[PDB]
């Protein structure tokens, strides 16, 4: 009976929450780091006492870098969704100068830098992470959301060693097909490259690419020039390292299926063809969803400038919906 997850997403999708907090409600502790459009600040919600990561997006910068649609889309998705492996948007508001995304404070690590530092993951460790992505894509797809941007860079490891998807700029809600050429070359599904339309099956392609990259330490398709990567994706084969189990190679043959009508995740049994695959025979799907499996990696956990908000409104039109 999770037609309630759909019903609730749809209320929030149809009437997105706006100005759910304001700046004067947060104590500013310190700057955590710098983003594309401004700082992320550790803040204490004055009422509750909880700490959050407040991302400050300068509207003028977002316009200048032509990231308007992506910013709006990301916020709109994040205020509608609810799933254990999606970063939690706690509050959003705007003022004359900035957009504010008040995120759950997650003192974790980055999948990208953990993968690159370790070199590669064991199949059982790759499988632990992959199962979180499988359940996430099941959720997103049941809401007609195509993520279409999977890659380690988009995944952080929280304090329990579980995944959170951190970026929804590219994700599109759409019932059938869409055409936008977007993503990063190594993770492009062939039906995206061939420019005749694609659907949610491109996420299962990208899962294949991620599992391979986790298990090998490098992705299946790579080259000095993007056109060489596109050639490989479209009409190349894949080469599995000899260390890959036959279970893993069989799963990847069916995820990195160049023909989307035969790709696992896109057939009559849908997500069950992936969940019921041999490689995932040891995965307790319910237990992964409940974060009851012990994770293999637990992350370890002066120059302060004020925020100036203009008295004049900037980019009112561009960010009306926010
Ligand atoms: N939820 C969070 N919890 C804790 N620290 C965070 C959180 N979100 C962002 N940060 C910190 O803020 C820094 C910059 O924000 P970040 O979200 O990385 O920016 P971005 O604009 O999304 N670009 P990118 O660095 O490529 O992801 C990060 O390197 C973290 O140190
Ligand atoms: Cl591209």
């Amino acid at each position: 009976f999770l037609a309630k997850a759909k019903e609730d997403f749809l209320k929030k999708w149809e009437t997105p929450s706006q100005n759910t907090a304001q700046l004067d409600q947060f104590d500013r502790i310190k700057t955590l780091g710098t983003g594309s459009f401004g700082r992320v600040m550790l803040v204490k919600h004055k009422e509750s006492g909880n700490h959050y990561a407040m991302k400050i997006l300068d509207k003028q910068k977002v316009v200048k870098l032509k990231q308007i649609e992506h910013t709006l889309n990301e916020k709109r998705i994040l205020q509608a969704v609810n799933f254990p492996f999606l970063v939690k948007l706690e509050f959003s508001f705007k003022d004359n100068s900035n957009l504010y995304m008040v995120m759950e404070y997650v003192a974790g690590g980055e999948m990208f830098s953990h993968l690159r530092r370790i070199g590669r993951f064991s199949e059982p460790h790759a499988r632990f992470y992959a199962a979180q992505i499988v359940l996430t894509f099941e959720y997103l797809h049941s809401l007609d959301l195509i993520y279409r941007d999977l890659k380690p860079e988009n995944l952080l490891i929280d304090q329990q060693g579980y995944i959170q998807v951190t970026d929804f700029g590219f994700a599109k809600r759409v019932k059938g097909r869409t055409w936008t050429l977007c993503g990063t070359p190594e993770y492009l599904a062939p039906e995206i490259i061939l420019s005749k339309g694609y659907n949610k099956a491109v996420d299962w392609w990208a899962l294949g690419v991620l599992i391979y990259e986790m298990a090998a330490g490098y992705p299946p398709f790579f080259a000095d020039q993007p056109i060489q990567i596109y050639e490989k994706i479209v009409s190349g084969k894949v080469r599995f390292p000899s260390h890959f189990s036959s279970d893993l190679k069989d799963l990847l043959r069916n995820l990195l299926q160049v023909d989307l009508t035969k790709r696992f995740g896109n057939l009559k049994n849908g997500v069950n063809d992936i969940k019921n695959h041999k490689w995932f025979a040891t995965t307790d799907w319910i237990a992964i969803y409940q974060r009851k499996v012990e994770a293999p990696f637990i992350p370890k956990f002066y120059e302060e400038e004020e925020i100036r908000v203009s008295i004049n409104e900037k980019c009112g039109k561009e960010f009306t919906e926010f």
